[PDB]
């Protein structure tokens, strides 16, 4: 389930949303800003739809299926993948598999550790936290502070990104996939230039940049956004993501 907008023959830009998000609300403004010129391809993560017929199994299987959807459209090269949160793990995995050639990765709030048997317990907390946002209830400490929302702006920032018809099972499976992914273990190398977007209020925003740096055959570009938390630039200034994509693609 890969949605296609903008100029079909234009350069290809893939936009991959995160766990609990929705393709159509995550990237509305970005699509509007780039559709004049770019071919925007926007997948739905498994189960992130009104009537889900399946749920996510792993970052690897989601990346594999996406590569097949791209092949359907005869897309074998993309100029950029932007991925937010889990979507950044799917982007990286696409760069590693190599079915499809990837020139640039823009990774916003990626988490790539691989929690092994703690995966279940973290997924369940985060699942509940995210659904609670739909009630306007705040994230539990220390998650709230770690994600960069000590000002209690987590509801105002994240609530608009949570898919309003998401089911807990779908969200949970996506989070299990997110937390299970272990990038270090792959001993991977990517050709893509990697750019990392980091919100300055994310307490551990830079934790994974060393890992990404040994993966890329090219130096990393880091983009810092001050007083911003996890996915805050996407939520409230997606137009800066648009500008950055255009800039990197020149």
């Amino acid at each position: 389930k890969l949605h296609r907008m903008g100029e079909p023959h234009g350069p290809k830009v893939l936009l991959i949303h995160g766990a609990g998000f929705y393709w159509q609300t995550c990237f509305a403004r970005i699509i509007r800003d780039l559709k004049d010129r770019y071919c925007l391809l926007i997948p739905e993560l498994e189960g992130h739809t009104a009537h889900p017929r399946e749920y996510m199994v792993s970052v690897e299987e989601t990346a594999g299926k996406l590569g097949e959807a791209l092949e359907e459209l005869r897309v074998d090269k993309v100029q950029a993948i932007y991925g937010v949160s889990l979507g950044a793990s799917v982007a990286v995995e696409m760069a590693i598999r190599g079915e499809i050639k990837v020139m640039n990765l823009l990774l916003d709030g990626g988490q790539y550790e691989g929690m092994g048997e703690m995966t279940e317990q973290y997924a369940n907390i985060m699942a509940d936290a995210f659904l609670n946002l739909l009630a306007g209830e705040h994230l539990p400490s220390p998650v709230k502070e770690n994600m960069g929302f000590a000002a209690n702006n987590d509801v105002e920032v994240l609530q608009p990104l949570i898919y309003e018809h998401i089911t807990r099972e779908a969200l949970l499976h996506a989070l299990l996939a997110a937390y299970r992914y272990d990038l270090k273990a792959k001993n991977a190398r990517v050709d893509a230039r990697v750019s990392v977007l980091i919100g300055g209020n994310e307490i551990y925003g830079a934790q994974f940049t060393p890992l990404l740096a040994e993966i890329s055959r090219h130096p990393l570009d880091i983009y810092e956004f001050p007083n911003r938390g996890h996915a805050e630039v996407l939520s409230k200034e997606p137009e800066k993501i648009s500008r950055l994509i255009r800039e990197i693609l020149n």
